[PDB]
């Protein structure tokens, strides 16, 4: 689709059996998820920064489903205060900026 | 342009007579930047709120070119880790998230 930016560009998510919604941020490096319960290994990282890091739990080549796109990548799963879609992701769906 | 996202979109912005670095931030509602010197009346704003809110200077209807695309909107003037240019400029500029 073409996604203009009057409103904040929230979409819908399909992860780990569930449906989220999940801000499209360029700005943002990862994709940061809350409340998913994905399965199989993960590793520790600490994100952020300013004022202290917070560590979540780093999930590599999750099957995700954006708008209809089935795609796989990492997806750190923690305390977020919106849902976060980062350019990891995106990069996948092969989404760009256009003007 | 056509910007991919395997990078940090980071633009070349003109304002205030100065060119600058500016990251296009889909999500941010708002464009900050830091160190610009920009003329006439501005109102203090009240941003971020997660542990304190900043407060910074709202200009209005400043000309900022972006790309090469001249430009009006309002710039917040502040401390920022990065100058952002958030969704108030990109639907200026006409910027969508394509896929
Ligand atoms: C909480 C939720 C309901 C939202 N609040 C908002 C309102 N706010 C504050 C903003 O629009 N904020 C803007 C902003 O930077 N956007 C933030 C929104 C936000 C708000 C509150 C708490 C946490 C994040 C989200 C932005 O993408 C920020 C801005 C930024 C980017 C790079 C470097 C420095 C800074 N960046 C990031 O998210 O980077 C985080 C990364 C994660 N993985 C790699 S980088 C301003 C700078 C203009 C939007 S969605």
């Amino acid at each position: 689709p073409q996604i203009t930016l009057w409103q904040r560009p929230i979409v819908t998510i399909k992860i780990g059996g569930q449906l989220k919604e999940a801000l499209l941020n360029t700005g943002a490096d990862d994709t940061v998820l809350e409340e998913v319960n994905l399965p199989g290994r993960w590793k520790p990282k600490l994100i952020g920064g300013i004022g202290g890091f917070v560590k979540v739990r780093q999930y590599d080549q999750v099957p995700i489903e954006i708008c209809g796109h089935k795609v796989i990548g990492t997806v750190l799963v923690g305390p977020t205060p919106t849902n976060v879609i980062g350019r990891n992701l995106m990069t996948q769906i092969g989404c760009t900026l256009n003007f």
